[PDB]
């Protein structure tokens, strides 16, 4: 029955703070002028950093843990990945999807992630994975608020009954409408697919998250239609453009023109560093492009951008432990957001910016909000990122739902010495 | 008084193995047909992976821990980095260099690194850092065999008395002769500097490690002179070309021609993933090149290539905990060595290949060799890399010199559950 979080550091704030908890919510936040004593019912942050929970804005829980089944993606490309997934999709069973999704979700809970948006392939007349995921959503609710995107992986207009299946998925309860314009057979189908996606989102009052321009094609500009339709409907807050890796290859003049619309539209952007560095640049010899969208410029322009893990051991990515600080680490390097302040503020890319992408209404350390927060054994964002620290405690509804007793490293010199990699 | 390492897995080998130790050496290695019981004097690898120690083939211990002093490298480029370092170099003191070097060395010991090659800037008439590092080398010897490269950071022919200072550093005991041809004022000075470097290495019987073509200039081809001079002198095993990031920008025809010489010469290559992804591509707008040398092609051609951390919190890199598995993780992503086998064999890039780069004569788990080895709590290279595991035990001369009690993570669901991120 926790009543207070004491000795907490907060990003962008000086000193220590006390967070009072009442009835599963944050009742008040007060600055401390020194270190407070521990006591029963008090969770001691020990001058560590307290932040709202990590968020996973983009993952594929229906494909997670399937890498190599029945075959491996040899080329390491998005296109072969979809082909390898199609082979696995034909072998799906309800229980298998639930088991694999739950395996990755447990890693996420352990990693302080309390909000997850999973795409689920609905280019499947049986909607096997979707039915399984809707059950997982209910089962995992005490620990993670899971959003499900009805993702038409093989296209809306380019797959048999694609539009009907996408709508069926919404009627079954999917929270977000997906699309993949660059995978449609033609540019015209791509644009038309977006009009259909927006019409469905307005008909059912759902969010939108488009796999948008995930291709090293300087002519893949579906993002301008996503932003324009959102602006026209006055619904930018409910819309997300995932990937936009083609933007890495656009000329600068078009990008500058486009940025005005991106800002005016208010839509969100998701970059997936671990997967993008792996799948993009595969058609270059040397030099080889990085292939991540224009994260640095978006931040400078005040456009909301955040980071997702995208895949965890599946056709598009052979690694991962569903760790957001690891995703952030890769993104900061590839996007060259390596200034001290840029690294320190990096936490926003896996917390607040992602919460905005998911249109969350109860997020942040503020009075009145649910007591959902995590404690990192680090002094600030820079320190947490540099040392790739685990989540010491994850609190949800005012209760501890995960904890990590840190590793203990000792070197035996003339005398034993504890090493914590700090300075 | 350890007598045996039991239940050890070895890369590329099936089953479990027992490593018998006698008089600080490995006396014999025998396969097990099952799990052996623990007993006093036996170190149980617990079916974890046993490998020779991690190696750091390229780091700057004279600059480590100085990021932001007195100013930060704002552009994130090699060139500004050297300028910021020059400002810090003027403030060096003997004790400060020793303290900072020892701080990073302790992190390395904790991370199972028993072999380290540090470059030390000798473009300094006072040779302050070199004198300090020669003392550190002696002090750290019980735990790490430290090689010192006399690195003429500001050039040999382009800095006052550069050649005399480089030779003075060798007379004081530096183990390796360095150079930086692409930083010399002219291409001719660059080539001439290499002839002088090789002449010094033959005069003093020292190794060579050139900061070679660390620039996104398709015309920076000093590597062909390094390889040709090594081939002419029949000394490839003693020569290393660090960085060669310009190779990322070469046309393919010249690279193919060059590769024949690289193979024939037998020289070694070091890629520094964390720093290269950060400092390279800084003059591109979009698309932006990755800038790491041709690691994948070198491996396919049987050319020895390995990975270094290069910098730990200094003018050229604001992060790091001197962790080789983290360096490897970045390299596998940026170089797209993402096939299962490529990832699994990744350990060679931070163990055996690096030992060859340092021309080590006592390295590897083989009878007769010193009992220097480390134990990773993982099933194989892939698993160790994916989970970024710590070093459970580091053994040197048959004695434990470092150990890490792993972190313990628990999620509180309907029942508490331990999470180890394994599958
Ligand atoms: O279309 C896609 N499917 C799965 C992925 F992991 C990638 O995000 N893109
Ligand atoms: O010339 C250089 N000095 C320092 C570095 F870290 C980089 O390796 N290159
Ligand atoms: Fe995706
Ligand atoms: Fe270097």
């Amino acid at each position: 029955a926790l009543q207070t979080i004491i000795n907490a550091r907060l990003p962008g704030e000086e000193g220590l703070w006390q967070i009072h908890l009442q009835d599963g919510k944050i009742s008040a936040i007060d600055a401390q002028s020194g270190v407070m004593p521990i006591t029963e019912n008090s969770l001691d942050a020990e001058q560590g950093l307290v932040i709202p929970p990590f968020v996973e804005p983009h993952i594929h829980l229906d494909t997670t843990q399937t890498a190599g089944q029945p075959n491996w993606n040899q080329s390491g490309t998005l296109f072969e990945g979809i082909e390898r997934w199609a082979e696995r999709k034909a072998l799906l069973t309800h229980d298998d999807v639930k088991q694999r999704a739950w395996q990755t979700l447990k890693w996420q809970i352990a990693n302080g992630i309390q909000h997850v948006r999973t795409h689920v392939d609905v280019s499947d007349a049986t909607l096997t994975a979707l039915k399984a995921m809707l059950e997982v959503k209910q089962e995992v609710a005490p620990w993670i608020d899971l959003q499900i995107v009805a993702f038409p992986q093989e296209g809306i207009l380019s797959y048999p009954n694609g539009e009907a299946l996408l709508e069926e998925a919404l009627r079954l309860g999917a929270d977000v409408v997906g699309a993949i314009p660059h995978f449609e057979f033609t540019r015209e189908y791509g644009v038309e697919s977006l009009h259909k996606t927006f019409a469905l989102a307005q008909k059912y009052d759902r969010l939108i998250d488009v796999h948008c321009d995930e291709i090293d094609d300087e002519q893949s500009r579906f993002v301008e239609t996503v932003a324009a339709l959102a602006h026209h409907e006055g619904m930018g807050a409910r819309v997300t453009a995932s990937h936009t890796t083609a933007m890495h290859s656009y000329n600068g003049a078009y990008t500058s023109r486009l940025f005005r619309l991106l800002k005016m539209s208010g839509i969100n952007f998701v970059a997936n560093p671990l997967v993008n560095i792996h799948l993009q640049g595969r058609f270059d010899t040397y030099p080889k492009r990085r292939g991540i969208t224009r994260v640095k410029e978006m931040l400078e322009s005040g456009i909301n951008v955040c980071f997702g893990h995208d895949a965890v051991f599946d056709p598009w990515y052979p690694l991962g432990t569903a760790n957001m600080l690891q995703v952030l680490h890769m993104g900061l390097h590839v996007c060259q957001l390596m200034g001290y302040g840029q690294i320190n503020d990096g936490l926003n890319l896996i917390t607040h910016h992602s919460a905005r992408t998911l249109n969350l209404q109860d997020y942040g350390i503020a009075a009145g909000n649910s007591a959902n927060l995590i404690i990192l054994p680090a002094e600030n964002g820079f320190d947490a990122l540099r040392r790739q620290v685990p989540v010491r405690y994850s609190v949800r509804g005012g209760k501890v739902i995960a904890s990590t007793q840190p590793a203990q490293t000792t070197v035996y010199l003339e005398q034993p010495e504890a090493i914590d990699y700090k300075r």
